């Protein structure tokens, strides 16, 4: 019953500061514009110890599967090749991505009926709110 409150299908309903977050990450202009326009659905499932997170939008469809605490290699939607580790910290899913001596963290947390995503790169934070589909 690891991650029960995260499991399901979630749809983006608001975003703040995402363009600036993507700039900080190094995403180029055209990708920022199309990715920032996206209205992704986040689909989270669990089977045993394996968690799967799918993101589907008109921009890109991606899928990761992982075990908490166990690093994996990821190609991100913006085509970075990163080494990722996802853990549960005090009920928050914490996703750290490392590449080229850089690091960014994506936190997913349940707050009321929402799933709130906080993306942090250095001093720039973007907050994205998802609701159940
Ligand atoms: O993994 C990510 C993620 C997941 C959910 C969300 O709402 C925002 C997110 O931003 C990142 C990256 C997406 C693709 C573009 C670069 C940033």
């Amino acid at each position: 019953h690891m991650c029960d409150a995260f499991v399901g299908t979630w749809k983006l309903v608001s975003s703040e500061n995402f363009d600036d977050y993507m700039k900080e990450v190094g995403v180029g202009f055209a990708t920022r514009k199309v990715a920032g326009m996206a209205k992704p659905n986040m689909i989270i499932s669990v089977n045993g110890d394996v968690i799967t997170i799918k993101s589907e939008s008109t921009f890109k469809n991606t899928e990761i599967s992982f075990i908490l605490g166990q690093e994996f290699d990821e190609v991100t939607a913006d085509d970075r090749k990163v080494k990722s580790t996802i853990t549960l910290d005090g009920g928050v899913l914490v996703h750290v991505q490392k590449w080229d001596g850089k690091s960014t963290t994506i936190k997913r947390k349940r707050e009321d009926d929402k799933l709130v995503v906080e993306c942090v790169m250095k001093g720039v934070t973007s907050t994205r709110v998802y609701e159940r589909a």
